[PDB]
């Protein structure tokens, strides 16, 4: 297992996104994670469509702007054998409102065959994940900490209510401190974290990890 990994400059990883007031994270932290395991597959790198899962997912247990999980818009993608473009279905629930299914109206751009599941609470097996492809994790972002956060290592103050998925897209380690971090793409812009990004510290909070990272982690099959 390789001591740093940055999907980012490694090629498979799209800009920044905004879900803005559309309780949808779970369709934006899947889509990376379909965009990245893409890429890795293909070579190319495509921005994928978070409002065909919000807008067509609703025959399982997601609920667009209401909530769901990862694997649920993994399921819908394997399902529907294919996910489209942002550029051709672009994201328009960021009032807190999605529309009628249009999946159908434009060529897939992608498709997966399945997902796997890692170990829960813990951090080992979610870094051998994650030296291999992004990994959709769950947290609890509801501390006002992680809501102002700016830069540096997140270590909290923060605790295991689940509220909200993210992307981890690689880790690494300050050389100052010494200390290791998960390196997550938010779905909250590029106003917020590090243009868009948190570095959440790593070997905390036991074996859940930082804000619960480790508690529910997936990731894409290309």
């Amino acid at each position: 297992v390789p001591a740093a990994v940055d999907w980012r400059t490694a090629g498979a990883v799209t800009p920044v996104k905004n879900q803005q007031q559309c309780g949808c994270c779970w369709a934006f932290s899947a889509v990376a994670a379909i965009e990245g395991a893409t890429q890795i597959k293909t070579g190319t790198l495509t921005s994928l469509s978070e409002e065909q899962i919000v807008d067509c997912d609703t025959n399982g247990n997601d609920k667009g702007c209401n909530g769901g999980t990862p694997d649920g818009a993994f399921q819908y993608v394997v399902n529907n054998q294919g996910i489209d473009t942002e550029s051709d279905y672009p994201y328009t629930a960021g009032g807190g409102s999605p529309g009628t299914c249009s999946a159908s109206s434009y060529q897939p751009a992608a498709s997966i065959t399945g997902y796997q599941d890692v170990p829960a609470n813990n951090e080992q097996a979610l870094q051998q994940a994650a030296a291999t492809q992004p990994i959709s994790v769950a947290i609890d972002a509801s501390d006002p900490s992680f809501q102002s956060y700016s830069s540096g290592i997140y270590s909290g103050p923060c605790n295991t209510n689940l509220d909200h998925a993210v992307t981890v897209v690689g880790y690494g380690t300050d050389p100052n401190s010494g200390n290791s971090y998960w390196i997550v793409k938010n779905s909250w812009g590029t106003s917020w974290g590090q243009e868009g990004y948190i570095w959440m510290q790593m070997g905390l909070n036991a074996p859940y990890g930082v804000c619960g990272i480790a508690m529910q982690a997936s990731y894409p099959t290309a």
